[PDB]
């Protein structure tokens, strides 16, 4: 399935998507993406919309 990431850092805002097996693998990929763009963040997930949000 396609999972979505919502970036809601203090300055880093945006959305991006990735394909995954399960949600946990998508989370690991998204966390690396966020890290490479300056956000280490508080992570939440809405399974109904297959959407992760990372907040600072």
């Amino acid at each position: 399935d396609t999972y979505k990431l919502i970036l809601n850092g203090k300055t880093l805002k945006g959305e991006t998507t990735t394909e995954a097996x399960d949600a946990a693998t998508a989370e690991k990929v998204f966390k690396q993406y966020a890290n490479d763009n300056g956000v280490d963040g508080e992570w939440t997930y809405d399974d109904a919309t297959k959407t992760f949000t990372v907040t600072e």
